[PDB]
Parts: structure tokens; sequence; C-alpha cells
């Protein structure tokens, strides 16, 4: 029963999952005068125009708004990648305080928040399969700042009192996730992980370097979640980001000069 307290976080994991002093684990600090500018990598293609949102979940860590990955509908190619990766569903990790929250960070700063955009290889034909491979996952990763509100969360910041605790799922069709994008592509990548439990070794990071904006009452409504089930003590969903991770033998590359 794993955690972000005191008593069940990230300092814990490696009990249960030996895996979580590994050789690419995530998140980890991102310096950007050490990440070298690659020339190999191939322009990032973000297809999202097809994409089908179903559902948004409390899973009790997070939420996940979740999409129909029973066809290339929202796909991610290029990059650092070889072949095709479905999107299958994004969520958030984020703080108590502006001050922190972000799972990467950049030359030691954290962010208010950062969103995954989680993607599988379609050649291993679903995510179960994908997690057991050390290319199965794609996540775009964006970091979000405090300021002016993103439009774009809007829709799914206002659906979060109906899920307010874990289990509770709601319908939540037709959202596009393109609003959620910052207007450059530019990135960084490395091999790493998972950052939950069980902290497979199967994600291929791109994380952009343009933070969106987002407004202090919409992250503030994302602090009202709880991690709880309805009728249980309420503890606030706040602070699920794991720290960063020794970078051991890897290099992070940059897309940009
Ligand atoms: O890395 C995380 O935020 C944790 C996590 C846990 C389980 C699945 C996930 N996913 O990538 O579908 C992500
Ligand atoms: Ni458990
Ligand atoms: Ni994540």
């Amino acid at each position: 029963h794993w955690g972000y307290g005191k008593h069940n976080g990230p300092e814990h994991w490696h009990k249960d999952f030996p895996i979580a002093k590994g050789e690419r684990q995530s998140p980890v600090d991102i310096d950007t005068h050490t990440a070298k500018y690659d020339p190999s990598l191939k322009p990032l293609s973000v297809s999202y125009d097809q994409a089908t949102s179903l559902r948004i979940l409390n899973n009790g860590h997070a939420f996940n708004v979740e999409f129909d990955d029973s066809q290339d509908k929202a796909v991610l190619k290029g990059g650092p990648l070889d072949g095709t990766y479905r999107l299958i569903q994004f969520h958030f990790h984020w703080g108590s305080l502006d001050g922190q929250g972000s799972e990467h960070t950049v030359d030691k700063k954290k962010y208010a928040a950062e969103l995954h955009l989680v993607h599988w290889n379609t050649k291993y034909g679903d995510f179960g399969k994908a997690v057991q491979q050390p290319d199965g996952l794609a996540v775009l990763g964006i970091f979000l700042k405090v300021g002016s509100a993103k439009p774009g969360l809007q829709k799914v910041v206002d659906v979060l009192d109906s899920i307010k605790t874990k289990g509770k799922s709601a319908d939540f069709t037709n959202f596009d996730p393109r609003g959620l994008l910052p207007e450059s592509l530019d990135y960084w990548t490395y091999p790493g992980s998972l950052t939950t439990p069980p902290l497979l070794e199967c994600v291929t990071w791109i994380v952009l370097k343009e933070p969106i904006s987002v407004s202090s009452e919409q992250v503030l409504k994302f602090r009202k979640l709880n991690f709880n089930g309805e009728g249980e003590p309420e503890e606030l969903m706040v602070d699920n980001w794991r720290p960063a991770q020794p970078l051991k033998n890897r290099q992070i590359k940059a897309s940009f000069k």
C-alpha cells in the first residue's frame, strides 16, 4: 500500500520493487548545459486530430483522461522514436504549493505541475505488452507554471468535483488534447521509467522545453482532489511526484541548440 507519505512514499518503494534502484529510473534533473544537441533527431510528429477521449478516472494517486486506443487515432511519431505510438491517457503530477509539483526538474527548478501524455508502441499490440519492453512507451512531458489561465484545461478542471475520491469516474468525451500543448515542440529526451510502482523501465521520455501557463485557480482545483475513497478520512491529493533519480549512465539529448 504505496503512496506519497512519510510511511509509504518514494523512499520505501524499493522494498516492493527493487527496480526503484535501477539503471534507468525516472524522473531526472535535466542539466540544460550538459544536454547535447542531437542532429540524428528526426522532427516530432504529434497527430491528435482524430483523438477520442472517453472517461476521466481518479485512480487514487492522480486522475487519468483516457482515450480510445483501439485504432491509430491520436499518435506520436518521429523525434527519437522508431515507429508509431498511440495515445492511451494523460495525467498530471502536482504539488501542495506552487513551488513544487513537477517530476522532472530543469537545472534544479521545480515547476508547479507536469502533464504526461502516455503513448504505447503499436508493434506490441496493447499497453500491457508494451510496458514489458524497453521501448514500449513514449511519454510526452509538459511543465506547468502558474500565471495566465490555460483555456484548454478548463474542461478538465470543471469535472474534477465529480471525481473527488478514489475510484470515481465520469464520462469525458470530445476533449481535444491539442489545447494543452505549448507553441514549440523543442524537447529533451532520454530513456527512463514509469514513476510509480511498478517502476518499469519501458519509457522513452520526451520533455518539452516550453512550459504552459495555468492559473492559480486552475491548480487549486487539482489540490481539492482526494487520495482516499469516499467514506474514508480525507487526504488531499497533493505532492504526487516522485523526486529526481540518479542519471547513472544516461545521456539527455536536445532537439534544439
Ligand atoms: O509514470 C507515472 O505517472 C505513473 C504511471 C503508472 C501507471 C501507468 C502509467 N502510465 O504511464 O499509464 C503511468
Ligand atoms: Ni499497496
Ligand atoms: Ni506520470
